[PDB]
């Protein structure tokens, strides 16, 4: 049906022993040859990243570009310089872009249709701060931002959604896999009947936020659940647990 | 007396055999020893820039870093991560960032006390655009941009200052010789306020705004214009011209 996807943002972590230590590892796991996982780290380590990796099943991303690859954008990502590297998947939209660092849906929107019309794979971000929560509001706003894209992007075939409930980044409480699944069939159903069966029927639907070794089994039996963003975990050995959860 | 000074800012511009190109012309060509070369290419192209590098007086530098050095802030690049893959100094304020990237002075000041701080150079750049330039705008804008990091940064030894005429930055004309002299030598006292004769007479601060080849040395008899922060030229050839063009 789906294919199950773990990605791995570093975040701004990792050093050049640091990257070897963790693309060792995934070289030496035992995984099904049957599983997606992109380990994203910070630009400065991307190139070194694809050297070592020899696993197949295990690509590499960048976690942001911006929307057009050459000219005079001081400071920023290109798609083109990340693709000759040789990496295949950009994040667009974390919870660490967004807020911080001024990202406007339309700004997203736009970034999204360049990086697809380059070649490249995305991983988008989706999600509601606990305000937001605790407003019943975390539906109205993911469709909110969905619907930017939406208005933008007609084929999601290499776009993968991850939702972050905010809340749930990094601070070691996650949604319960039932809480979870309810979002994440909701925002299926609204990308149904805005896309198609199919391709909602296609499209992955990530969990992100504080997912580690130990709970991603209770995700084990989700449906709508494809994958997992794993961020604090991505650079821990309990990342091959959050890969083999389903295993 | 001031050591000459040339940043090469590719900003969001190359390719590896494009790094490979450039880097071996500066790896052959006569250069002055006692010149002092930068280059500072895209992120995903600094580690492999510094194993390329083989001329002494060429570092290798960033284009854009953050106010942390790890964490929770996807996207961004660290100070010590270019320090690990070996670039010696980071470009910031530059004048990009600014505009598109909405870089507040304070966010900056902040982000080159801590990249000094980490062992790192700072090119730092300052600049009014034609808004403040036609409105008589220009000395207090620069001073407020200074006097911002002239709180923080008590030291200014490892900083070279880069005037970017925002009037001139990829617009393709270079703001005279002779006005360039004078905002330079304004800004050199304004700091000799703020530091003393000593540490102004040391200090670089380099003309940005479309340098060339072909008229960098009629900035040549200029004082206070101790160097360039080249863009565009930097790919181009005519960038070994321009760290001949004081002889």
């Amino acid at each position: 049906a789906r294919t199950f996807f773990v990605g791995g943002n570093f975040k701004l972590n990792g050093s050049k022993q640091s990257i070897k230590e963790i693309v060792e590892r995934l070289n030496t796991a035992s995984i099904p040859e049957n599983v997606e996982v992109v380990i994203c780290p910070p630009a400065t380590y991307l190139d070194y990243s694809v050297s070592l990796v020899k696993k197949p099943q295990v690509t590499v991303g960048a976690q942001n570009a911006y929307l057009k690859a050459s000219g005079a954008f001081t400071g920023e990502n290109s798609v083109d310089q990340i693709k000759d590297v040789g990496a295949k998947w950009v994040i667009l939209g974390q919870s660490e872009r967004r807020s911080y660092f001024h990202e406007d849906d339309k700004f997203i929107a736009d970034k999204t249709k360049f990086a697809l019309g380059q070649g490249v794979g995305v991983i988008l971000c989706i999600g509601e701060t606990l305000e937001e929560k605790k407003a019943g509001k975390t539906l109205d706003v993911v469709e909110r931002q969905l619907n930017a894209v939406l208005e933008e992007v007609k084929d999601w075939t290499n776009v993968v959604v991850a939702y972050e409930p905010v809340w749930a980044i990094g601070t070691g409480l996650a949604a319960t896999p039932e809480d979870a699944q309810d979002i994440h069939a909701s925002i299926r159903k609204f990308l149904a009947s805005k896309l198609g069966d199919k391709a909602a029927s296609e499209l992955r639907i990530l969990y992100g936020g504080s997912a580690n070794g130990s709970n991603a089994v209770t995700f084990k039996d989700k449906a709508d659940v494809d994958g997992f963003l794993v961020g604090g975990a991505s650079l821990k050995p309990e990342f091959v647990d959050i890969i083999n959860s389903r295993n």
